[PDB]
């Protein structure tokens, strides 16, 4: 019965944002060195997000969803406390940990669908107004980024201690990951629509005209973003041309500049009105009766990147993923609990500044 | 010595956002009808913006710039009070007005450069930090939109009472306005660089495949936005290819959908890092030792549109202007003084929610 205490403790610490090069330095660059680090970091990260939840309307708190996941974190937090007084050296004290991590990871595997359920519960229970949308948007963005960062650490440890350093590829060939996400989307598009647009890729390596474009990144993260975009671009190109015979291709450009590595995906799927675009990244409005876009964007932001959309109604849409080109600039984007984060939930909107 | 009083009065009223079709209904759809309207509207709009200024740091208030323009509005407000007790019918009582408008318009002709001077005064006097940037951004956006809306009314009256209804073209051929802004930028580009990229235009009239794209809009407003973008796209295409012989063209696409009319301008001028883009629309950071972009965007927003940028470092930049396709949806976007607008100036930032 000391959960509130632990959370009060570790909640006082700020999480330590790691860079992608520090990740590259790490089989056996001492997991002892990691164990001791993860012993404090995970609890600090779990506690900060747990501390922020506890401070949202009891209307949201009392729902089975929020309390279900809120109880998952409480258990994961306790699940790792065990090792605070333990001593490494014991080749079994740190394997008790790797297992303790794999067990915590799977315990949270369905947090996204679970949390989406809460959004729906809220829409039908309290309505879908801007202030609700705003608070949910603010919180889910932080909650999910928090989750992404925790899973990153866990995957890095579990994978490294069972060319690639954990889930990191130091020579990630962006165009290859583009092709992979494409092939997968194509296969699904073919089954469901029995027709699919082709793919054209083009690279622009500013500094080195023909050297293939490589970067240090987490391929699975990039695959996720690209796959989500290919699906939308495919669904729209197919559906908007159901009476046309032509079927334009989806074009992708990978450009590498001094500090940015950009990927643009252009489709001619009809486009979307500016007003609806703004709603495409909102958890509340994109819920019924998925969260590919809002979450794909958190993956972009996690390492200081971004994901943006801009279409032309009546023509098509461009989706662009901005990633940092240098591993030096690829530092975790983490949400922290402060007096600053507190007042973002004090939105008392009623009659704006514009008419 | 009653300025504070008048401002306290009219400041209680909210400005009346007009649609572009109401503008189309109006030589002599009775300027009496307008005179009486503008008699209350202008004072209400002048007072609301004047009321918001009076409530910004005295550090900003005391500068010659802010007080210089603050005294211009005070005089324009009084300049129109005169007609509050007047009676139309008198064919000279309303010409005293048209002149009173032309005189007020010119009195404010240099408010932009004047206000930009204040920004610089502030940068050097108090520094250029995010909270300063934010408050200036918030206020200048509103101040300038307020100004744009006031000049719109004035121009509509003065022009209509000296095919087009004032400054409104009910059959504005977007592609023609594109060509015009281009020719002008080209001429300047040719003088200064003695080389300039060509232009390709393409239309996508979704509903009517080949009918030229026309819309009801204020051509001079659209010309302003396009000219500003062509200049930047030209400067960058030329400068980034000073050692290349090839010189790609600037491509523009005009797409007309059910509710949106979009114009995209794509250049291959090298592109800009994501981090600097965010700073391109900031009055503070774009000041030295112009305001084409931040202001061009207010012109887009004035009638519910927008202006966005997205480039690929090492390749080029896309700039897109979103306008409403229907005159029904083209309603003035006006800033209003409320308890809502008040708290946007209570930014006490110090240590954010992210680490
Ligand atoms: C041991 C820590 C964490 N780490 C790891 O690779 C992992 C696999 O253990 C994990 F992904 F799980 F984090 C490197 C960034 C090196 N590293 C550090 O450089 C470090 C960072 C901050 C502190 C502190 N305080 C101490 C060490
Ligand atoms: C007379 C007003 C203003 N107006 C004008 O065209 C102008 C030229 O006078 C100006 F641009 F300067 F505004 C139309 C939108 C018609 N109109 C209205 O439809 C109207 C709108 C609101 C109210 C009110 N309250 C009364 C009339």
């Amino acid at each position: 019965g000391s959960a509130p205490k632990y959370i009060e403790h570790f909640s006082k610490f700020s999480p330590s944002p790691l860079s992608m090069k520090q990740f590259l330095d790490f089989s056996n660059a001492c997991e002892k060195t990691s164990f001791t680090f993860l012993r404090q970091e995970l609890p600090v990260r779990l506690a900060n997000i747990m501390k922020e939840i506890n401070l949202l309307p009891d209307r949201v708190l009392s729902t089975p969803s929020v309390q279900l996941v809120q109880s998952w974190y409480v258990q994961s937090l306790l699940d790792i406390m065990e090792f605070l007084d333990k001593d490494p050296e014991d080749h079994r004290t740190l394997s008790q940990f790797t297992d303790a991590l794999v067990t915590i990871r799977n315990r949270h595997n369905d947090v996204v669908p679970t949390m989406a359920q809460g959004v729906l519960e809220y829409k039908d229970t309290y309505g879908d107004d801007p202030v609700s949308n705003q608070n949910i948007q603010y919180f889910l963005d932080r909650f999910y980024l928090s989750r992404i960062s925790i899973r990153m650490l866990i995957n890095q440890h579990t994978l490294i201690f069972d060319k690639h350093i954990g889930s990191i590829d130091p020579n990630c060939n962006v165009s290859e990951v583009v092709k992979d996400a494409y092939d997968m989307a194509k296969l699904l598009c073919d089954k469901y629509y029995m027709a699919s647009p082709d793919l054209e890729i083009q690279e622009i390596n500013a500094a080195n005209s023909k050297q293939p474009i490589h970067m240090v990144y987490v391929p699975s993260h990039l695959y996720h973003m690209l796959f989500e975009l290919f699906k939308n671009a495919m669904r729209a190109t197919v559906e908007s041309h159901e009476s046309s015979l032509i079927l334009p291709p989806i074009k992708v450009m990978v450009a590498l500049g001094e500090e940015d590595l950009s990927i643009k995906m252009s489709d001619r799927g009809g486009g979307v009105p500016l007003r609806k675009i703004e709603r495409l990244f909102s958890y509340m409005y994109s819920t019924a009766p998925g969260y590919g876009l809002p979450i794909s964007r958190l993956y972009a932001k996690y390492f200081q990147g971004d994901l943006q959309l801009f279409s032309m109604e009546g023509f098509g849409t461009d989706a662009v993923i901005y990633l940092k080109a240098l591993s030096t600039d690829s530092v975790e984007r983490l949400p922290v609990y402060n007096k600053s984060a507190w007042r973002h939930y004090q939105t008392i909107q009623e009659a704006g500044d514009w008419c």
